[PDB]
């Protein structure tokens, strides 16, 4: 039931937050934590990276294997209503803080003046430096990632992860 | 635990949907079901009504008692994460269909091109003619209303009620 060390090892300091290695070549993070004005990520020049961004979701596909130690894992666009996920929060000190969250609706929501395609959930807290941490859940014997931490209410108990673009009938559109 | 007949009696056919008597003078409904081009509601000329509208939430305060048989009850701006509500759906045939829903985040969400301030929830379905039906929950021995039905996902299991305007620290802003 608990996230294994290898899964934690995918959570990586990045910009003003974190991101997550989905596979040896694919890294996801929250758009607002991506460093501005740089010419490279992880030592790779931007022209060698396929950079996809939609709202608060960012995905990099590097041309070379950056984490060849990892298997690929499944990235999905959010998860069903009511799914219990874990937000794999690393702190700068090194502390690991997995937070349980029961997920709600996928929607495009106005957050601080911007429209954000994401999924809200209820914590069962986060701090601003936690953005980019992955929302994961276990499916059978494997873990699935379905979002990256993007926002929280000032109370704390509501959180939002950014999710990949895509329409579908289970989401509010 | 079940909604009493008097509570159901507050649910009232209105426009292309329904609305709800909060008190003898106050009626709430969903903005998009309000009839267009009319000069009166419930026989009262518009100038005798205080009509408040914010997004998909509409409130009328009539100058005279329209339902003097009713007590006032509490209207709140949505409810806490995880609250189980009941959507008091009447159908045109007369059927009553209370639907249980576990509520999620209060947010401003894009729905069919419009921004809607509301609260999403998971059904524990609705049809388009159900808009305006109240979302209620029981608090002690009394019932509280906290939204009016506004939208549902094409799957059905996610619903949205419009809620009153107002900012606060438990909502996504
Ligand atoms: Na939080
Ligand atoms: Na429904």
């Amino acid at each position: 039931g608990s996230a294994p060390p290898t899964l934690w090892s995918r959570v990586t300091k990045f910009g003003s937050g974190w991101g997550f290695w989905v596979s040896p070549t694919v890294f996801i993070t929250t758009t607002h934590v991506v460093p501005t004005g740089v010419k490279e990520f992880f030592g790779e020049p931007l022209s060698s990276i396929a950079i996809h961004q939609a709202g608060e979701f960012t995905q990099f596909r590097f041309s070379k294997k950056m984490r060849p130690d990892l298997t690929g894992m499944v990235l999905e666009e959010g998860c069903p209503e009511g799914t219990v996920c874990s937000v794999l929060i690393k702190r700068d000190s090194g502390e690991l803080l997995p937070l349980a969250v029961r997920m709600g609706a996928i929607a495009s929501m106005r957050i601080q003046g911007r429209l954000v395609h994401g999924q809200s959930g209820m914590l069962l807290g986060t701090i601003p430096g936690d953005c980019g941490a992955p929302y994961v859940h276990k499916r059978g014997n494997d873990w699935v990632v379905c979002g990256v931490h993007a926002a929280a209410t000032k109370s704390g108990n509501t959180v939002v992860c950014a999710v990949q673009a895509g329409e579908g009938e289970t989401a509010l559109e």
